[PDB]
C-alpha cells in the first residue's frame, strides 16, 4: 500500500507496513471497508429521533422531499448538529465536573493526593468570579471557587459565570441581546435534546441559534476544566521534550496516558517516578510514561511528558509491540485498542465508570485511593514489560523536539520582559507594523478521510510564511509537534521575516538566546480556552470587541463532536472559523448559508467550510487581512 | 385508497378521503414516499457521532462489520438507544422544570393567574419529601416543594428525590445496589451524551446500565410534572366527556390545544369561558376547546374538555375546514401543521421559545401575563371564524361518550367506597379471587407504521376478555377512547364476567348505577406516573417488590423518544413491558438478548418486542400468569 496517503507521519507509515504484514486490522482498513459511506448521513439529510423513523431526504430529485411526520431538510440538518452540539458540550461537562469534584475533595482532607498546586491561580479565578479572598483560608476559597463551577451547571439567579466573566462585557452584551448566554451548562443539554426532539423546535434558526447557546455551554466547561486543572496541577510554564513514536524506549516500561481528563494520569506522572527501582528489578530501565490525545498533551504542558502520537494513529503505539500499558480514561479513544492489544500483548487498562471497553482490564480509580490505583496500574504495565523479555519491537527512530507550555501566563509573561507593564502591548505593536499579520488557533482533530496531518502542515506553513502568530491545541497541536513546527531549529525554514524577529525578540529577552518556535502549543482542548483569555485579554486592550480582532481558528481535520462544539463557539465569540472536513449540513442550503454567512450578523463570526488545504490557508489570510482593514492597518 | 389499512378510525379515514381529493399530503403519503427505510437505521446499525462517519454495519454478510473508529454492532446499538432515553428524559426535563417555575412564580406574587389549587396534594407531596408543614404558610411549603423540584436537576447531597421516595425502599434498595439511581435530572442526560460520544463508553453492559438510570431520570421529570401540574390546576377527579372528530362544532370557534405541557392551555380553557360574548359577537355560538396530544388529555382529566383527536392522525382536524386555531406548545407536534394550514384556513400559533415551527405565528407566553396572552390568542381564532364565514366544513359526525379522571387518588376514593379504611384491599381480594387476572398499562403513541389504533384495540380486547384491569394514557389512552373503550355502556361487551363484577360492584357504589368503563383513564404521558403511584402503593400494601405483581406495561404503538424512554423505565422498576413497534435494537443480538431476558436479573423487568398484536396479548397474558403463579395464585 502507499502508506503516505494514509498518513504523512513516517512512523506511522512504518507501523501501517508492520500491521499491514501482521494482519492486524487498522482505523484506515476499516475506512476502506466503509467505503462508499452513505451520502444522506453525509449531507445529514438522515432523521433517526422516532420510531417512525429512519427518515431520509434526497439532497437533490424526487421523493422523499421531506421526514414522515413533516419535518424538513432545513429542520432535520439543525436538528442533528445540535445534538452534535450538545453531546460536545457534555463531554466539557463531565471533564470539568470531575476536576470540581476532585478539588472539592481535596480540601475538604478526602483526597490527599491532590492539593492546591497553584494558589496565585485559585486567587484570580476567585476575584474574578467575585468570591471575597482577604482573610479567607485558600482552602475555604477553593472550596468557594468549586461550589461556584458546579453551581454552573444548573439555573440559579445568575448566568453561566464561566462565560460571562471570562468574555468582554459589550460581547457578553451582544450575546445577552441575542439569547446566547447559557443559563446552565447540563440545563442547555438538555434543553438541547428536548427542542431536537420529534414534534418540537422546527425553525431552522431558531434552532440554531439554540446550538450557539449550547455551544457556550461547551466554551464554559472547557473554561472551567482549565482553570481547575490549573489550581490543581500548576499552570504550563515553558518546557522541553519529545514527540513522535521514537519517544518508546524498547528497554524501558512504555506506559502510555490516553484520553482527557489527566486527573489520575497526573498522579501516574509522579508515582511512575517513585516505582523507578520496582521496574529495574524487573528487568527495566525506569517506567517511560508516554502520551496519547489531550490527557497527554496535559501532562507535556505540565511536566514535558513526551507525546507517542495523536487521534487516529493512535493504534500504531501498540504495532511497535513495545507498548506495555494503555492507561486510559476518556473521550477519543479508538474502542479497537482493547482487541489490538490481544494481538500486541499491552495491558489496556479503563479507569473511569462511565467508560468501559469490553475485552479491556477495568481499575475502578478513586480520588481517595489514587496512589494505590496507580501502583496497581504500573505493577501490572510492569508485569507485562517481563511477559516481553526476548521479543523483538520495532519502534520506528522517529521523533521531533517540543517547546511547548505556552499557557496564557506563560505567553503574557514571555511578551513582559520585552514590557513589564504593558505585555500585551509588544504583541498589538507588531500586529500594527505588519511583522505580525494575526493570530490564527489550530484546533481539534485528525480524521481518517484527512490524509494524517496534511491539512495542519499545509495551512500552517502558507500562514507561517505570512506572519501569523499560530497557536496549537489539541491533536492540532499533535500533527504541528510531529512535523517540526515547535522545534525553533525550524523557525529560519518556516517562519516569514516579521514573525521571526518577533519570536526571536521575544526568545532572546526570555534568555533563551534563540526564537521562540514556529507554533505556541496552548495544550489540550479545553485548553482552547486558554486562547479565548489571550484573546479576549486583547480585545479589552484594544478596548474593541472579538469580531473587530485579526484573528481566525482552524479546525482542520475535525472529528469528534467536542471539535463541532468549539468550532461553534469559536463562531459564536467572534472568530471566522475555518473547519477542513465536511460536517453533515451541505443537505440544507438555508443552514449552510446561515452558518458561513448570515450568522455574521449577530455574533460576527462564520463558519469557513473548506476541504482544499490551499484554499483554506487563502480563505483564512483573506478573513484576517479584512480585520486588519477594519482596524484601518495596511494588509 | 383503503383508508383502513391507514388508520382503524372512522372519522380519521373520512378526513383521508377529503384530503385526497383536496390533494392535500398527510402523514401517511409522506410515510408511503418514504418507502422502503433504511434497513441500516431500521436495525439500529448506523452511527453518526463524529465526522469519520456515518457508519454502518451490514446486519449479516460481508464487510463493513465493524465502525471506523472499532465500534462494534453492540456499541453502536446500546449508544443510540441511550441517547433516545437521554432525550425522552428531557422532555420531561422541560415540561416539569417549566412547572416548578411556574408554581414558584405563582407563590412569589409574580404570576397571579396561577395558585395553588390542590392544597391537600401539596401537604402530602411536602411530606413525602421531608418538608415540613407544621405551622407553615402554604405559599412557603410550595416554594419549598418547587425548590425541592429545581434541586433533582443536578447533583447534591441527596440523590433524585422523585425517585427515591415515589419507589418502595425494597426496590430503590434493588436499583442502588446496581448503581441505578440517578443523581440527577440534567446530570444523567448529560453523562449519557459525553459517555455515547465517540471514544467514550464501549461495552453494551456499561451502556445499557447507565440507559436504565437515566430512563430513572425520565420517571422523575414524568412524576415530578404530575405533581406540580395537579398542585396547580387540581387533582382529576372523574369526568365525563366525548371524543372524536364530531366534538368540533360548525357554528363555533373551534381552538385546539395540542402539546404537552398544558401550562398556559390550562388558562386557554377558563379564559375561553369568558369570551364567551366576544365570540358570540363575531358570529359563533361561544369558544369550543378541543384537545390534541397529551396537553389535551390534561384538560380532559381535569375539566372534561373534550378530545379530537390524538398523534399520528392530529393533521385531520384541520382538514375538516373548521378548526380555527391550533395552540401549540412543544412535543408530538407534526411540523407539517404549518403548511397545511395555508390549506385549510386554521391559525397555527406557538408559545414556547424553544418550539417554533416555521410559518406559524408565534404568541411569546409568560406566566406573568397569561390572561393577556390567552386572550391575543383566542382574538386570532375568533378573527379566523369570521373569516370562513359562508365556507362549507366536513366535521364526521362521529364521536364517542367518554369517562375519565382516574388520578389514583380517584381510583382509591372510588375503591374507599367499598372498604374506607383499607381501600387497596378490594382490589387485591379481587385479584387473589381472579375476577380481576391482573393489570395491564397501555402508555404512548400512534405510528404511521401502525394501522391506528389496530394494536391498542385488538390487545386491550383479548385482555379485558381475560379479566384484566386496564389503564391506559398519552395516545393510548386516546385510542381505546376513540373506540368506545372509555363507554361505560360497553363493559357487557367487552369484559370478562370477573371484571364485569368488579366494575359494576365499584360503579355501583359510587352511586352510578352502573359500571366503571372499561378501561381507566389515568391522563397524559408524564402521569404514567400515577400507574406508578397505585402499582407502587400496591406493592407497599402486600409488602412485595413491583417484580412481584401481576402488572405489565405496553407501548402498542410507540413513536416518541418520551415512549422509549417510558418503556425502558417501566422496565427497570420491574415490569414486563411490551413494545409493538421495532426499536433500533435488531442489529445486535447481544443487545437484544439483554433487553429482552438478561435485565429481568437485574430489575425484574424485561422488554417484550412483538409486531404482531394477537401473539403480543399471548405474550402479555402469560407474563400476567407467571407473576400470578410466583404469588401461589390460580390462573
Ligand atoms: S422525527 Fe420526523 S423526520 Fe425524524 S424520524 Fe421521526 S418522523 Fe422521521
Ligand atoms: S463514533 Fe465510530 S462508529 Fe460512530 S461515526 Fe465515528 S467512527 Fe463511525
Ligand atoms: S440513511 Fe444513511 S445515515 Fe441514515
Ligand atoms: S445508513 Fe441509513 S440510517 Fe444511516
Amino acid at each position: 500500500a502507499r502508506q503516505n496517503l494514509k498518513s504523512t507521519d513516517r512512523a506511522v507509515q512504518q507501523m501501517l507496513d508492520k500491521a499491514k504484514r501482521e494482519g492486524i486490522q487498522t482505523v484506515w482498513d476499516r475506512y476502506e471497508a466503509m467505503k462508499p459511506q452513505c451520502g444522506f448521513g453525509e449531507t445529514g439529510l438522515c432523521c433517526r429521533h422516532c420510531l417512525q423513523g429512519p427518515c431520509r431526504i434526497n439532497p437533490f430529485g424526487d421523493e422523499p422531499k421531506v421526514g414522515i411526520c413533516g419535518a424538513t431538510a432545513e429542520v432535520i440538518v439543525a436538528r442533528g448538529l445540535d445534538r452534535s452540539i450538545a453531546a460536545g458540550a457534555a463531554g466539557h461537562s463531565g471533564h470539568a465536573k470531575h476536576l470540581a469534584h476532585t478539588l472539592k475533595k481535596a480540601v475538604q482532607g478526602k483526597a490527599a493526593s491532590y492539593m492546591i498546586k497553584d494558589r496565585t491561580k485559585l486567587h484570580s479565578i476567585a476575584k474574578r468570579l467575585g468570591i471575597p479572598t482577604e482573610g479567607q483560608k485558600d482552602e475555604d476559597i477553593a472550596l468557594e471557587v468549586a461550589k461556584a463551577a458546579l453551581a454552573d451547571f444548573h439555573e440559579k439567579d445568575t448566568p453561566v459565570l464561566w462565560v460571562t466573566t471570562v468574555l468582554p462585557p459589550s460581547r457578553v452584551k451582544v450575546l445577552s441581546a441575542h439569547g446566547l448566554i447559557p443559563a446552565g451548562i447540563d440545563h442547555e443539554i438538555a434543553e438541547i435534546m428536548h427542542r431536537t426532539s420529534m414534534g418540537c423546535d422546527a425553525d431552522a434558526q431558531n434552532l440554531l441559534l439554540g446550538g450557539l447557546r449550547c455551544s457556550l455551554a461547551d466554551l464554559a466547561g472547557c473554561y472551567m476544566g482549565t482553570d481547575l486543572a490549573d489550581i490543581l496541577f500548576g499552570t504550563p510554564a515553558p518546557v522541553v521534550t519529545e514527540s513522535n513514536l521514537g519517544v518508546l524506549k524498547a528497554d524501558a516500561v512504555n506506559v502510555a496516558v490516553h484520553g482527557h481528563n489527566p486527573v489520575l494520569s497526573d498522579i501516574i506522572v509522579s508515582v511512575s517516578k517513585e516505582m523507578e527501582n520496582e521496574a529495574r528489578a524487573a528487568g527495566a530501565t525506569g517506567i517511560n510514561v508516554v502520551g496519547i490525545c489531550c490527557t497527554g498533551n496535559e501532562v507535556l504542558m505540565r511536566h514535558g511528558i513526551p507525546a507517542c502520537t495523536h487521534s487516529v494513529s493512535q493504534e500504531m503505539a501498540m504495532i511497535t509491540g513495545a507498548l506495555d500499558a494503555m492507561i486510559l480514561d476518556y473521550q477519543c479513544i479508538q474502542p479497537s485498542v482493547a482487541t489490538i492489544a490481544e494481538c500486541t500483548g499491552t495491558t489496556v487498562i479503563t479507569t473511569m465508570e462511565m467508560s468501559k471497553i469490553t475485552g479491556a482490564t477495568h481499575v475502578n480509580f478513586a480520588e481517595e485511593a489514587a496512589v494505590e490505583n496507580a501502583k496497581q496500574i504500573l505493577r501490572l504495565a510492569i508485569d507485562t514489560f517481563k511477559r516481553r523479555k526476548g521479543k523483538p519491537v520495532e519502534i520506528p527512530n522517529i521523533k521531533t523536539k517540543v517547546v511547548a507550555g505556552f499557557s496564557t501566563e506563560a505567553i503574557i509573561n514571555a511578551l513582559s520582559k520585552l514590557n513589564a507593564n504593558d505585555p500585551l502591548k509588544p504583541l498589538i505593536d507588531n500586529v500594527v507594523n505588519g511583522n505580525i499579520r494575526g493570530v490564527c488557533l489550530f484546533a481539534g482533530c485528525n480524521n481518517v478521510k484527512v490524509p494524517q496531518d496534511q491539512n495542519f502542515t499545509t495551512i500552517a506553513r502558507k500562514l507561517l510564511k505570512q506572519n501569523v502568530l499560530v497557536v496549537a491545541t489539541g491533536c492540532g497541536a499533535g500533527a504541528l509537534m510531529r512535523h517540526g513546527f515547535m522545534d525553533p531549529a525550524n523557525v529560519d525554514e518556516l517562519c516569514g521575516d516579521g514573525l521571526k524577529a518577533v519570536l526571536t525578540a521575544i526568545g532572546e529577552a526570555n534568555g533563551l538566546g534563540g526564537p521562540l518556535p514556529p507554533v505556541l502549543h496552548m495544550g489540550s482542548c479545553v485548553d482552547n480556552s486558554r486562547a479565548v483569555a489571550l484573546v479576549a485579554a486583547l480585545a479589552n486592550r484594544l478596548g474593541v470587541d472579538l469580531d473587530r480582532l485579526p484573528v481566525v481558528a482552524s479546525a482542520a481535520e475535525a472529528m469528534h463532536e467536542a471539535a463541532v462544539a468549539i468550532g461553534t463557539w469559536a463562531v459564536t465569540i467572534g472568530l471566522p472559523t475555518h473547519i477542513g472536513v465536511l460536517p453533515p449540513i451541505t443537505g440544507s442550503l438555508p443552514v449552510t448559508q446561515i452558518l458561513t454567512s448570515s450568522v455574521k450578523d449577530i455574533t460576527g463570526g462564520y463558519f469557513i467550510v473548506e476541504l482544499d488545504p490551499e484554499t483554506a490557508a487563502d480563505k483564512l489570510l483573506a478573513a484576517i487581512n479584512e480585520r486588519r482593514a477594519g482596524l484601518g492597518l495596511p494588509w
